[PDB]
């Protein structure tokens, strides 16, 4: 599924991401835009052999099991394919564990490089939330 911007903002809010660990909703929408272009089916392979999955590009070396990342942890205890669903619940629940692990949203490279320090509220402007 490819979300609209406000559609995704509304889904993220319903799932408790607004101000989760202090990160306003616009931060999450901005991260999703640049990680996946709002596409739940996005995948990208990394140089170390791990793969990133879904709207928030969650990595198989630490967070989910894709059966082909040796020595990987499965800290969200989910198959990585569950992160590609049109229902974002599994991605959101895993993202909550990631953002609580110490480094906050800096875990998402695109957030650090393209959202951090910008006016992220623009990502939810105009939306009926
Ligand atoms: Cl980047
Ligand atoms: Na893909
Ligand atoms: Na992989």
């Amino acid at each position: 599924k490819v979300f609209g911007r406000c559609e995704l903002a509304a889904a993220m809010k319903r799932h408790g991401l607004d101000n989760y660990r202090g990160y306003s909703l616009g931060n999450w929408v901005c991260a999703a835009k640049f990680e996946s272009n709002f596409n739940t089916q996005a995948t990208n392979r990394n140089t170390d052999g791990s793969t990133d999955y879904g709207i928030l590009q969650i990595n198989s070396r630490w967070w989910c099991n894709d059966g082909r990342t040796p020595g990987s942890r499965n800290l969200c205890n989910i198959p990585c394919s569950a992160l590609l669903s049109s229902d974002i619940t599994a991605s959101v629940n895993c993202a909550k564990k990631i953002v609580s692990d110490g480094n906050g949203m800096n875990a998402w490279v695109a957030w650090r490089n393209r959202c951090k320090g910008t006016d992220v509220q623009a990502w939810i402007r105009g939306c009926r939330l």
